[PDB]
């Protein structure tokens, strides 16, 4: 089953507490990302099969390069759950096939260009929500949400 995971600020623009959330829900799962996202981490996410979706030939043999959504899905094989970690245009392509959304709602206004897709709230069931206030380590309030396609 295909899952999307992302941290969303004001206007769905894409807090150390999110890193443990991301790491826990992606460990030992294949991760599908865009090229811009791949250029950001610089090296593959440890303990996870890294798949990059790009129309251009690959330039790093440490990860798995694919040129379409269906090729990215096939590259994962038969696994319990596939995680898509962005960015925005990659999220848009995998949203119609996604059955789970791992959203971290961060009450923060940041300057951004890219946004998480405008998913239809009517089509998603909130199966998990966990609200946290800001503290000495997290400068904003944040809510860990998991939604399942209806
Ligand atoms: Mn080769
Ligand atoms: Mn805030
Ligand atoms: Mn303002
Ligand atoms: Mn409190």
């Amino acid at each position: 089953m295909i899952s999307l995971i992302a941290a969303l600020a004001v206007d769905r623009v894409i807090l150390p507490a999110d890193l443990a959330w991301f790491k826990r829900n992606t460990l030992n799962k294949p991760v599908i990302m865009g090229r811009h996202t791949w250029e950001s981490i610089g090296r593959p996410l440890p303990g996870r099969k890294n798949i990059i979706l790009s129309s251009q030939p690959g330039t790093d043999d440490r990860v798995t390069w694919v040129k379409s959504v269906d090729e990215a899905i096939a590259a994962c094989g038969d696994v319990p759950e596939i995680m898509v970690i962005g960015g925005g245009r990659v999220f848009e392509q995998f949203l119609p096939k996604a059955q789970k959304l791992y959203l971290t709602h961060i009450d923060a206004e940041v300057e951004g260009d890219t946004h998480f897709p405008d998913y239809e709230p009517d089509d998603w069931e909130s199966v998990f929500s966990e609200f946290h206030d800001a503290d000495a380590q997290n400068s904003h309030s944040y809510c860990f949400e998991i939604l399942e396609r209806r």
